[PDB]
């Protein structure tokens, strides 16, 4: 799977909001491109002057996260966090040249991504009440990944000690992401945990971190809840479940070649960390079946 790189991998079967420590510091921003911002501003316009209803918008740039020793008492997680926008991820990551701002980076920088607006992505594996994961259908008219499978999530937009209110939106984000498109009710889910974070490297290396949420409804009323917002209340053209039982041989399947990058993420944390159990009970050759 060369179009997704795993970056981080939590222990103890994923991170809470509270074992972890954001720092948002202008020190982890994009650099300025070689020959100027100037590039990023004429793609823009050229947008702008095709699609005027279009609108900028604050990201969240990731820079790096850094893992404690395991085992060890305290937070467990920092992740290194500066600001981009929607504007600047269209001029760098998205540009034709976006391979050429990586290489200039590792030159200037020591740092391919030192180019690279990167925003920070969020996406869930969602779990049902009967054991089932949660996929939706792309548009195939959309720009990025047409007629792809997606899982839920999104890109959160900006408002330890500014910190932890910066933590705090990234998990929340991922709840409003998951009400927003699949139309559950807040109430009918858990509180989030970190699996990881996964690289997209169809689109330059842009991360997204990656989630487990647990819904306390059955797949049939998820699917219900999804379909009686109309086709006016998700983005996507539709939703559909796997048992988690299957999702562990997935990228053996035919629908391995249609998930999207940040989806293959997803799955490949869930199985790394929610599922390939360490003990002998769930280790046991009835509970886990060899190959
Ligand atoms: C639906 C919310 N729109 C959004 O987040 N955008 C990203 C920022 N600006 C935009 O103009 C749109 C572009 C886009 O792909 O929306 C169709």
């Amino acid at each position: 799977d060369p179009e997704v790189t795993l970056l981080l991998q939590c222990p103890g079967g994923g991170l809470p909001q509270e074992q972890i420590q954001a720092e948002l510091s202008p020190a982890h921003d994009r650099r300025p491109l070689p020959g100027g911002d100037e590039a990023i501003t004429a793609i823009w316009e050229t947008r702008l002057k095709a699609q005027p209803w279009l609108f900028d918008a604050p990201k969240f740039r990731l820079h790096s996260a850094t893992l404690a020793p395991i085992g060890s008492r305290g937070p467990q997680l920092l992740l290194r966090l500066g600001l981009t926008s929607y504007r600047d991820f269209l001029g760098t990551n998205w540009s034709s040249s976006a391979a050429w701002l990586r290489q200039q980076g590792a030159t200037d920088w020591g740092d391919t991504q030192a180019y690279l607006a990167d925003p920070l992505g969020v996406g869930a594996a969602l779990a049902t009440a009967d054991d089932f994961l949660v996929f939706l259908r792309r548009s195939r008219q959309v720009a990025e990944a047409p007629g792809l499978v997606d899982v839920p999530g999104g890109h959160p937009e900006p408002q330890d000690l500014a910190g932890q209110l910066v933590v705090h939106e990234l998990f929340s984000s991922v709840l409003q992401e998951i009400c927003d498109e699949v139309n559950l009710p807040l109430l009918t889910l858990s509180q989030p945990l970190l699996l990881g974070i996964a690289r997209n490297e169809t689109s330059a290396g842009r991360a997204s971190a990656e989630f487990y949420v647990q819904c306390s409804l059955t797949s049939e009323q998820v699917r219900k809840h999804y379909l009686s917002g109309g086709p006016e209340a998700h983005e996507s053209t539709g939703i559909f479940f796997v048992e988690t039982q299957n999702v562990r041989r997935l990228p053996e399947t035919e629908m391995w070649a249609e998930l999207c990058p940040s989806a293959k993420g997803a799955i490949i944390l869930y199985n790394r960390v929610q599922g390939s159990p360490t003990g002998a009970a769930l280790g046991s050759p009835a509970l886990l079946p060899p190959l």
